[PDB]
């Protein structure tokens, strides 16, 4: 599989105020993300979370005090997912419903979106408590997805890898996975390469200074939609650097991802 996320909550909020809270751009800043402009039917926007993570929106309706829906792109390449919230006034409270559904949606991808919408309405009824802003500051985990035709190039192969991945080899095997960018580090050392051919690949990247390494995670699931490439690269967290430092790596590295995921896509035409 059921690809259809259902979250709800209940505050001690009316609805109107419930409403502006999740439209007006300047209170939607202060516990979900960035509105390049509010959601208006017919019309497309874009909310940033400031971490490197970003979805391209497409609004279907806005029907005030009522509910929004829309479709959305998770960093303009994941597949496009049919996005609701509706509020419903109650003698104690409002309760905003939220509705997530993607068409071939694997199973394992059910129970992350369930957390991440759980922890999208714990913000913003923080913030209708308290006024205060409830926003995270950049998540501690990059992982994205992009739906690839089931044509004959596949991506995890030894000889499609560097078709798509920013990494080149050290000898023999991949040694180096590079972010190229206005900053630095530019160059990371790779190690523990281990490619499964056309299931999963896994790796670790090096951090300069860190006291542990990084980890990913590239799997490729097979559907009648396409096949979804997935990526997770997880550890930014506990590289033991300033938070600044690790935000800037994991904001860095996010948009390599977004880069090699859209590469890919390009790579499977
Ligand atoms: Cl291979
Ligand atoms: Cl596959
Ligand atoms: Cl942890
Ligand atoms: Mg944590
Ligand atoms: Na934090």
């Amino acid at each position: 599989p059921d690809d259809w996320v259902r979250v709800m909550v209940s505050v001690p909020a009316p609805v109107d105020e419930v409403w502006e809270a999740v439209t007006d751009p300047r209170r939607v800043a202060q516990w979900f993300g960035h509105l390049s402009a509010p959601m208006t039917t017919g019309a497309s926007t874009r909310v940033d979370f400031g971490d490197g993570d970003f979805f391209d929106i497409e609004v279907d309706h806005v029907e005030p005090r009522d509910r929004l829906l829309f479709r959305w792109s998770f960093l303009g390449v994941g597949p496009e997912c049919q996005v609701g919230w509706t509020l419903t006034g109650g003698a104690e409270a409002t309760t905003l419903t939220v509705d997530d559904s993607c068409p071939g949606r694997p199973g394992s991808e059910v129970a992350q979106l369930k957390a991440g919408w759980l922890d999208f309405v714990g913000r913003l009824a923080r913030y209708l408590e308290t006024g205060k802003p409830s926003r995270y500051d950049w998540r501690q985990e990059i992982d994205g997805s992009v739906v690839l035709p089931n044509g004959s190039w596949h991506p995890l192969r030894e000889e499609t890898v560097v078709d798509w991945l920013p990494i080149a080899t050290n000898g023999a095997g991949p040694g180096w996975f590079f972010v190229v960018d206005e900053e630095g580090p530019r160059r990371f050392t790779l190690r523990d390469w281990q490619l499964d051919r056309e299931r999963a690949l896994t790796f670790a990247v090096e951090i300069p200074g860190a006291r542990t390494v990084t980890a990913c995670q590239v799997r490729t699931e097979p559907g009648e939609r396409g096949r979804t490439l997935s990526v997770s690269h997880q550890g930014w967290h506990r590289l033991g650097l300033s938070d600044l430092q690790e935000r800037t790596l994991r904001h860095r590295f996010a948009a390599t991802w977004t880069a090699a995921l859209s590469l890919a896509e390009e790579c499977a035409r």
